[PDB]
């Protein structure tokens, strides 16, 4: 399937890593920034899963060579890289341990793996631009056309020689885990948040919503991915702010092909239209961000300080707009 593939050197690095002491303690925190630790990120995504699904859960060798192979398939575009994926790995740890046994060792491992792969080849392009343009995976894949190429390069490394970390669960467990990874991994199409907040909304204000009810617990478990995909929202300011440096770079290219196909980009993705941003930024934590981490906070209590840090970070956003910024 023309997917990248680690070399020995790579894998076998990270077999021996061992993460600083220091670091355990920050790491279970939520707004805890993988930033200024690169080297560390492949150990960190090790750490992560083996806290919270044990040393034994997947065949190491396996692991590594799994962690090694993605991250050689997330291409090098502004912000869809990487560094977000780990990022939002971390938020998926940060939320499962704080509300653990509400989980299944199931949904825990394909959690952490689904975050880990949410944005696998990802070419700096929307959904938007894809299907305007007709792009062939427009054609393939009608709706969430990113998500699913992003579930299909998951299967895709699970299908390299050694690199099936999953291999060891019973077939009804396998098929389990899959099925969790694809809709985790389609949850994370922003198109398809607005409908799923608005539903567990009313299930959670009506009390009808119910752990024990397979499709409910498919709509927490999408709200739970929208919440990690977007949680550089989360961060303290700086952090916050920098990020959105490296998803607009990604937007304005885009905007820039868009304009050689002699349409007018929206202003968000219009490089000569910046001093819309800060507005821009206000209507998206109005109507995504702050939404999406209430609904969460009033299902699973424990996550209330991402809400918390998002509320925060909507005050300097329009600390930027009455011109406080510094
Ligand atoms: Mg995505």
């Amino acid at each position: 399937s023309h997917m990248s593939i680690c070399t020995s050197e790579e894998w076998q690095g990270l077999m021996q890593f061992t993460l600083p002491v220091r670091l355990c303690k920050e790491i279970e925190l939520f707004h805890f920034d993988i930033g200024p630790f690169e080297n560390m990120w492949p150990g960190i995504f090790v750490y992560m899963v083996h806290r919270s699904c044990g040393t034994s859960c997947f065949e190491l060798e396996k692991l590594c060579r799994f962690i090694m192979s993605v991250k050689k398939n997330y291409r090098r575009v502004p912000y869809h890289n990487w560094k977000h994926a780990v990022t939002v790995a971390h938020c998926m740890y940060a939320i499962l341990q704080n509300n653990h046994t509400l989980f299944t060792d199931l949904e825990r491992k394909g959690l952490l793996i689904a975050c880990l792969c949410h944005d696998l080849d990802h070419r700096g392009f929307s959904n938007s631009y894809l299907q305007k343009f007709d792009h062939p995976l427009a054609a393939l894949y009608s709706t969430s056309t990113m998500e699913q190429h992003h579930f299909s390069q998951t299967v895709s490394i699970l299908q390299l020689e050694g690199h099936n970390i999953f291999s060891t669960l019973s077939s009804s467990e396998y098929e389990q885990v899959l099925e969790i990874i694809r809709k985790a991994i389609i949850a994370t199409d922003l198109a398809l948040y607005f409908g799923n907040r608005k539903q567990l909304e009313e299930m959670y204000q009506t009390g009808s919503l119910n752990l024990n009810n397979q499709s409910h617990r498919d709509r927490v478990i999408g709200l739970m991915m929208t919440a990690c995909a977007l949680c550089s929202v989360t961060k303290l300011w700086p952090v916050t702010k920098l990020t959105a440096n490296d998803i607009y770079a990604e937007f304005w290219a885009e905007g820039d092909e868009m304009k050689k196909l002699g349409i007018q980009p929206i202003p968000m993705m219009d490089r000569d239209k910046k001093d819309e941003v800060p507005q821009g930024q206000l209507g998206f934590y109005n109507a995504v961000a702050i939404p999406c981490y209430t609904t969460l906070t009033q299902i699973l209590p424990p996550t209330e300080p991402l809400l918390k840090a998002c509320r925060d970070n909507l005050s300097q956003w329009e600390k930027v707009i009455r011109g406080e910024e510094t």
